[PDB]
């Protein structure tokens, strides 16, 4: 599975500059967005383990001249239970070469 | 694709006025609204970049006045699929002219 | 447009209590009232400039009695987009004469 | 229109009590509970104006001993527009009498 | 009726751990959580009121080592209009010898 | 039933690397995770006692680099009403065996 990048924001503005900055700096997909309330909200994306630690630098770097910054962090090798769990994007068997 | 504009603020009467003032100030459509919880709420516009950036300050300034504003940012040239997987009311191919 | 006034309270009984005295302090309607959670909710209202600065004026004294004021503000002429984007009650093109 | 009691906690046990003890100290209705998020709830009674004063202050009491009161408000004679536009388990023109 | 139990906890996983102490400690049924956002959940148990009154005890004892509890409380004849009006999973007229 | 692992965070960010690292630590199954507004976020692992306790620290470890984790907390041997009346993964009855 592509790697996976999180931006998490307590500001919808800031998400959305996190997640702006990061499919313009490398090779990756904003998935989408989640939202758990409180004002916090996370841009999710993926691609190979370069471009997302690529992306997430420069998402981090932007947003945080905008919003708060909740949490930032890539995870190279996601677990394919956390996959098909969790809404990040990349439903196991989700391939036309499945 | 059309210039970004947005204002968060904790206060949906802060956001109301936000609106108000950015569809006033220049050519520049307000799209909708996002909640994120918490009493979080951001106006979206969209427009050419120089009609956005005359909106937002107006709506930085008008906003402040009623409520306590938690961001404001344009992004001038928003990504594809920023638009795409985010509700910014530009998505892309919605378009006549195809 | 009718003029439109809103009073924010993070607290419903505080808002409910605005909405009240609003009413009947002048000629204005309650549309409704937004949820944005938290805690917060904020009352509408909408009529004629005169009476809806009458309103919120008697709105904001008595919640403030009650409950936590967040925003108290008029806006005369709402812009059709706000109208029309926003749930204020008073969607353009509603309306028999149109 | 029945007059309206009050009891908004944030917490959910604490407004339980609020509504148990209204109802046990008066001829009142609990006609339900509003949820505004962020812990926030409110206990809605219904009942002749000297009934619901009597309940109020007994919730008042026995919340106080559990949660955190947020508010607590009494309206003899709310609004036809207010209970016609909030939830509050009196609607205009749901009577049998006519 | 059944006597109450209630524990709130803002966090899930001390709430669940009340419920499952309370639960083991007497004879009484978790009928289910109530959420009211802001991360604050309840749990509530129905059983006789003396066994409602151990595992109440037994649940306030455990939750408080794991997370943050907000109310800890119990109702033995809780009002038929609260059963009626509130999820507290014994509705009125819920009972085959009815 | 199987032993039950939680890990509670304020931050979306934090519970997928809580998760993500549970799931590569033994023999788990990351079963879901529960959203109670204000940012809280619950990840829930199932397996045998052994696994989750290992999964766990290994969790609570990675998670606190990453966020801010609220509550985690281990029931080896979780009641059946708790599986029943809260979404854990393991509904009593759902079982090929019977």
């Amino acid at each position: 599975a592509d790697a996976l990048g999180m931006i998490e924001v307590r500001g919808f503005v800031g998400m959305v500059e996190a997640a702006d900055a990061m499919v313009k700096a490398a090779k990756v997909e904003l998935i989408g967005y989640e939202k758990t309330g409180g004002g916090y909200v996370t841009a999710v994306v993926r691609g190979d383990v370069a471009a997302v630690k690529a992306a997430t630098e420069a998402g981090q770097r932007a947003a945080e001249r905008v919003g708060e910054v909740v949490a930032v962090h890539v995870i190279p090798r996601p677990h394919v239970n956390v996959d098909a769990a969790l809404p990040l994007g990349r439903t196991p068997g989700m391939d036309k070469s499945a």
